[PDB]
RNA sequence: UAUAUAUAUAUAUAUAUAUAUAUAUAUAUAUAUAUAUA
RNA sequence: UAUAUAUAUAUAUAUAUAUAUAUAUAUAUAUAUAUAUA
RNA sequence: UAUAUAUAUAUAUAUAUAUAUAUAUAUAUAUAUAUAUAUAUAUAUAUAUAUAUAUAUAUA
């Protein structure tokens, strides 16, 4: 391969460790890192030269065809908006054009240019028109290139770096080289064609250069032009070249990607023209698959248990498929090809179509070609200008077909209007059933409890926030003079800072605030528009209590929530696998745009009625978070009209409702966009976060279940679909989160329901959203989608292409982060690609690759010197990255399974165990002294010639600086402190109970002499998180940096030759592994796409595990002690403490102690501490106590009862007698066992038994040990 | 001039039957290559 | 040279899918004729 | 409306006193580490004295 002598000397190294050739070095991992920080990124381009490509491509010069961008954006009321050029009021993208000739030239980089100087000063100066468009034109432009984790370039030199030379095999028998190979890759072959436009003297310029401000461009000469849509579709076919590889598909699917890439380039408008086409890769193969005569395969058969609201399912067995179970629902063939006649891409169709059709049954190879072709849709960031997506989205209001009419109502209550009886409907049974919850809210002693108060102000509180301006001015206004505290260097937009404001003043009197501006924010998306965010002040958050209340005990009494618990996400990924097997029909529902159909003149009127006169059955004078009971006049009776008094909790809607129909204020002021700030009211519902599905989700089900039992019955005509839709009940037939929702039919007696039926139901449920103006969006096609979790035959299909290989989404025109943070971008980037069920050892070389460019760095001061540091690759095993080889051992031995942290570490070193202590024996001399785990052959000292200690501890090192304080500053930081104390601390009792808990707890743990220093979680740090999580969120000051540099240098440099004191005890442990378990499931039913024999590990994982989580007795330990607590703490810190605790046997006034410093009183307090015990504790539930934990890739499969009864911690043939843990096993054994199962999960393969065989050490002295550092800690 | 109904012709879509072509799967025969045995 | 296994090609048979042609039925559109109304 | 004088209030500057916070220096106490000195114990080396053995020289 020429290409691999193309590279250079270094890279040429690094590629042969990345294909195990040789065990991997800090050497030439520093050599390839460097010298690619040094080279320009043009090279990679023209690597390129060197591949005989061989595929059938041709680049249309159709795409430099740049439409003038004049045109295309116009200022009217002083904003600049974007004019679409087609009728399409939808066209608000990116356009097609020369971006040229608005560029200067750099002095740095004389070739490539910025915008002019004088274009932004003319726009920012004097307003000018055509200089403010051009502005916000490039700045959008240079924003939609910079949505990528890094430059798209050095990505694709991993690739080419990765796939330069075959990996050498394993011994294992399962290990099949790759059959793609390159020169048949049209992604490269396109790449190579469209940058044959870029060069002038085989240079290669890239078309564009991505910054930490954002993207520069390349001046054109004269007789070129650069097109903005060039740098996206280089993007696209990067990132598919990367995909394609991964995932290991055919040329040909590859190919119609870049025909889609090419066609959708071409035209102007490449982001809108992508989206137009969106869904038709999905459509085409996962909507429409087994549609034919030679139906037949295994598939899962899951049974959903008998409590259908605790969502627990089982397992158990195999279903034999045939032709009277192939999907009813029609195809989707003729819509999308309708469509692509459009695009004159018929030919993609056809293709996709005609290899369809070679997959009549079901198996993996079905699923496979599934997951591939759906990985073909674009993976890129769409971005458009904020000002148009905000006139876009908001500008819409429900269109409601039979309105409430006015005579409907009853008199005012001063601001309230009741609902009168004789009105029915599904008006009706909403206002009963909000009515209902809130006279269950309303009588409710749960609340008045000050702890629970605690709560709820606490949660208002997050290092975010917004709208404090509008904040300030409106207080002011109403001659508020609120305190300040900027020497204590935090952001005043954060929540905690208003909030630190409020905490002295009268709540009554900021009532007046409440109807104010509310700043805003966009996120965007992969596949679909932008998502908003849209934080009210805490004023207004706490002032919306009884709306989230009241819906909150809907859910979690109706239908136990739809899951909205997200206890752990998993729960749906079996949920969506049952919907999906043969014997169950399923359709797919969400409200178009619930966020926006949610409304005042329809809903919230309704809701507003029945929750004041919810609240009517109760206490008239009692006031309610400090809003006290007011006097309204009631004009019920126009011949008794008079005034009475109303709770505060009917205070507080009567101004919710004030709020609603006078409609949201927002705020914009878009920074992409020039000058153009402006405010505009709305009546779209907030939603900007998780505290919005409560509502949608309550009024989702209610919706639902009156259609289900009501309307449908009364309306539909089938008898047969009569009888069936009769007999069911949201509670075991619907589910639902914010919009998304899942309606699944009962199973049809050995048969499925007419499509003509269907067709009827779903026809009829279109009508009854449309009543109240929700279009319900609804489809069947015998699949499973649910919160972006695609199920086909009870397999799951990872969609890959929304978590693309290069793209990432940034919000601000500028990148504004460090350089060391780019490592947790690698492990996050990596986790997907496990997640994701990628080839898992193609996906680890390039993982590699990726951390080797990000281990090193580099720093300027603003004005003075430079810094640098680069880290030892032995930091991301550490980080969780597996090793591919080890000297002395065979490559590509580990997977990817292996736990981070200590548990990687220690299951390695157990492997490794033997041939490093004799290999040291050979090498060195012997040390002086007898060592525990060691013989005299001195191992430590070969670690430290593989830096290995300098990766450990480097890893331990912070990678943000730190803010510093002051002592002026520190008056603020106690007025900071003071004021969230106060806040926090509303009452008295809260403030005592703390107090004592504090003085006792010090007192006990000095005089008992457990230790002294402990860092007990308690409530009077609390607003010292809170201080330094606000502290923390404003842009560090250089010096920060400049120490963080100093310091990861000096703990490099440092020469220690010792792990922490767990790993160090950990080592003591000898851990074997017998033959494989039996099987779960059997290995021909597909369970995920892409876990075959061909990606053997997880092929193999899967399989003997089993993904359904079925702990049926040990439930993951989520029964904490401690259900209700306060923000900020942490109930895993808290637990661990008590666990700990009872193991070293204090005196219970200890346990009191602590619980009373977490506001628990001492009755409460006797009553939690009683129930410590380690009997009923479960395996990780007392494993955790000493950071042993189970990995987040684990959390996919059902690794309970292996290790319950799989791992072995004393097997009375095999272990050694010094090993045997005695009466100490009680808290023993779960240790071991998770430190055997760590292992187990740690080498390739099929899982096997684990077995403890020998502790070097008595298993008395490591538990003395343990007890020491438990003890220490 | 227009609307409605009926008949006839032409075009398009869907269903069924027959013929031809192409693709895929399975079986059998023949040829060629590679491996093993004699 | 023969046997056995594996791969590829060609031929024949059977099944499934798609396309094209012809026939029949149904729907929609257009034209022409006839009737009725304006 | 203005000028001059006196009194009172408010703001700004300067000086002095008192309180609180932060930094630096000095003194005292306590803990830990290192060095040195003195005493006691054990080991090793060297020197001197006495006894015994062996070798060599001289005398009888």
């Amino acid at each position: 391969e020429e290409l691999f002598n193309a590279l250079p000397q270094p890279l040429q190294q690094l590629s042969l460790a990345l294909a195990g050739e040789i065990p991997l070095t800090d050497h030439i991992f520093e050599q390839a890192a460097s010298t690619w920080h040094v080279q320009p990124r043009s090279l990679t381009y023209k690597l390129l030269d060197h591949i005989p490509f061989s595929t059938p491509v041709v680049v249309p010069p159709s795409i430099y065809h740049s439409l003038d961008w004049s045109k295309c954006f116009a200022v009217n009321q002083d904003r600049v908006e974007r004019v679409p050029t087609i009728d399409d009021p939808d066209d608000v993208y990116v356009p097609n054009s020369d971006i040229g000739p608005l560029l200067t030239s750099l002095h740095t980089i004389p070739d490539y240019g910025f915008l002019h100087p004088a274009i932004e000063n003319d726009a920012t100066t004097l307003r000018a028109e055509r200089a403010r468009c051009a502005s916000t034109f490039y700045k959008i432009a240079s924003s939609q290139a910079r949505q990528v984790k890094l430059d798209p370039i050095r990505m694709l030199g991993f690739l080419l770096l990765v796939q330069a030379r075959p990996r050498v095999p394993s011994g294992l028998v399962t290990d099949q080289p790759t059959r793609r190979d390159p020169t048949q890759s049209p992604a490269l072959h396109a790449i190579w064609q469209v940058m044959q436009y870029y060069k002038v003297a085989g240079v290669y310029y890239a078309p564009a250069l991505v910054v930490p401000s954002g993207a520069i461009w390349w001046i054109p000469p004269p007789g070129k032009r650069n097109v903005v849509s060039v740098q996206y579709l280089l993007t696209d076919l990067i990132n598919l070249a990367i995909l394609a590889h991964m995932t290991d598909m055919s040329p040909t699917l590859e190919l119609t990607g870049v025909l889609m890439y090419l066609r959708a380039a071409s035209s102007h408008s490449h982001a809108y023209t992508l989206l137009q086409m969106k869904s038709v890769f999905p459509a085409l193969s996962l909507r429409s698959m087994y549609r034919n005569k030679g139906f037949g395969g295994k598939a899962p058969a899951i049974e959903w248990t008998e409590p259908r609201s605790k969502y627990k399912f089982r397992w158990t067995g195999v279903t034999q498929l045939h032709d009277g179970l192939r999907p009813r629902s029609p195809s989707m063939d003729v819509p999308t090809l309708e469509v692509l006649t459009k695009y004159e891409l018929v030919d993609i169709g056809h293709i996709i179509i005609r290899e369809r059709n070679a997959h009549p049954r079901h198996n993996h190879d079905s699923v496979r070609f599934v997951r591939d072709v759906m990985a073909l849709t674009s993976g890129m960031y769409l971005v458009r200008q904020p000002t148009m997506s905000v006139l876009r989205e908001y500008s819409q209001v429900p269109d409601i077909k039979d309105p409430i009419p006015p005579s409907a109502w009853t008199g005012p209550i001063g601001n309230v209007r009741y609902l009168l009886p004789s009105v029915q409907g599904p008006a009706r049974h909403l206002y009963d059933t909000w009515r209902a919850a809130a006279r269950q809210i309303a009588q409710d002693p749960q609340w008045h409890d000050p702890l629970n108060q605690a709560i709820m102000r606490a949660q208002y509180v997050t290092a975010r926030g917004g709208s404090s301006a509008s904040l300030k001015f409106a207080l002011k206004v109403t001659g508020i003079v609120l305190p300040e505290y900027d020497d204590s260097k935090v952001k005043k937009s954060s929540k905690i800072y208003q909030a630190a404001q409020i905490a002295r003043i009268a709540f009554m009197l900021l009532i007046a605030a409440i109807h104010a501006e509310v700043t805003m924010g966009i996120r965007n998306q992969v596949q679909r528009r932008a998502r908003s965010i849209m934080p009210l002040n805490v004023i207004q958050q706490a002032i919306s209590a009884p709306h989230t209340l009241v819906a909150n005990y809907i859910n979690k009494h109706m239908n136990l929530s739809t899951t909205s618990g997200s206890v752990v996400t998993d729960k749906v990924i079996p949920l969506i696998l049952y919907a999906s097997t043969p014997p169950n029909t399923v359709v797919n529902v969400d409200i178009k745009a619930c966020d926006a159909s949610i409304t005042y003149n329809y809903f919230l009127s309704v809701i507003c009625g029945a929750m004041h006169e919810g609240f009517e059955v109760g206490n008239a004078d009692a006031a309610f978070m400090g809003v006290p009971s007011t006097i309204v006049s009631d004009r019920r009776s126009s011949v008794a009209p008079y005034s009475r008094p109303i709770s505060g909790l009917q205070t507080m809607v009567q101004h919710l409702a004030d709020l609603y129909a006078a409609g949201f204020r927002y705020s914009v002021s878009d920074a992409f966009s020039s000058g153009n700030k402006f405010s505009f009211p709305t009546s779209t519902f907030p939603s900007g976060s998780t505290a919005t599905s409560t509502e949608h989700t309550a009024n989702n089900s209610t919706m639902m279940e009156y259609f289900l039992n009501v309307h449908a019955p009364s309306h539909v005509k089938s008898a047969s679909l009569k009888r069936i839709l009769t007999d069911m009940t949201i509670q075991r037939n619907y589910v639902c989160q914010g919009d998304d929702g899942i309606l699944l039919l009962p199973h049809e007696a050995a048969s499925k329901i007419s499509a003509d039926d269907m067709n009827e139901l779903l026809t009829c449920l279109r009508d009854y959203g449309q009543l109240f103006g929700w279009n319900y969006d609804i489809d069947w096609s015998d699949t499973a989608e649910y919160l972006k979790l695609y199920a086909l035959m009870g397999c799951r299909i990872p969609n890959t292409s929304r978590h693309p290989p290069v793209g990432k989404e940034y919000a601000a025109p500028q990148t504004d982060e460090i350089w060391p943070s780019l490592i947790d971008i690698v492990i996050g980037h990596h986790l997907n690609g496990v997640t994701d069920v990628l080839n898992w050892r193609e996906w680890l070389r390039f993982s590699w690759a990726f951390a080797c460019y990000s281990s090193r760095g580099g720093y300027t001061n603003p004005k003075g010197q430079s810094f640098s540091a680069q880290y030892p690759w032995w930091t991301f095993v550490y980080l969780g990255i597996p090793p591919i080889l080890l000297p002395g051992q065979t490559p590509f031995i580990h997977s990817c399974y292996m736990p981070p942290g200590d548990q990687g570490m220690f299951s390695i070193l157990n492997g490794w165990r033997d041939w490093l202590i004799s290999h040291a024996s050979t090498t060195l001399p012997p040390l002086r002294h007898n060592h525990p785990v060691w013989g005299l052959s001195d191992v430590p000292s070969l670690l430290s010639q593989f830096g290995v200690y300098a990766g450990y501890h480097a890893a331990q090192h912070y990678r943000r600086p730190k803010p510093a304080p002051e002592t002026a500053s520190s008056d603020s930081i106690n007025q900071i402190t003071s004021d969230l104390t106060e806040y926090l601390f509303y009452d008295s009792a809260l403030k005592a109970r703390v107090m004592k808990g504090r003085y006792n707890w010090e007192r006990l743990s000095s005089s008992l002499s457990l230790n002294v220093g402990s860092r007990v979680p308690s409530l009077f740090d609390v607003p010292g998180k809170w201080v330094a999580a606000g502290r923390d969120a404003e842009k560090p000051p250089p010096s920060s940096v400049e120490d963080m540099f100093t310091s990861l240098n000096r703990c490099i440099r440092r020469p220690t030759h010792s792990f922490s004191r767990l790993l160090e005890l950990y080592l003591r442990v000898h851990v074997t592994l017998g033959e494989s378990i039996p099987l779960a499931i059997d290995p021909d039913v597909p369970q995920v796409a892409g876990a075959d024999p061909a990606n053997d590990d997880h092929w193999f994982k899967y399989t003997c595990l089993g993904d359904i989580p079925s702990a049926t007795r040990n439930y993951f330990g989520e029964s904490l002690f401690v259900g209700r607590v306060v923000s900020g703490l942490d109930v895993e810190a808290v637990d661990a403490t008590l666990l700990r605790l009872k193991i070293l046997g204090a005196p219970p006034e200890a346990f009191i102690a602590v619980l009373n410093g977490i506001g628990m009183s001492d009755s409460e307090a006797h009553q939690i501490a009683g129930r410590i015990s380690l009997a009923n504790a479960q395996l990780v539930q007392i494993a955790r106590v000493v950071h042993l934990s189970i990995p987040s890739s684990w959390m996919t499969l059902n690794t309970g009862p292996y290790i319950h009864h799989h791992a072995y911690d004393f097997k009375p043939g095999i272990t050694q007698p010094s090993a045997k843990s005695r009466d100490k096993s009680i808290w023993m054994s779960p240790i071991l066992k998770l430190l055997c199962t760590s292992y187990a999960m740690t080498v390739a393969g099929p899982v096997r038994t684990s077995i403890v065989t020998e502790i070097d050490g008595s298993a008395a002295a490591l538990s003395g040990n343990l007890r020491v550092w438990m003890r220490d800690v």
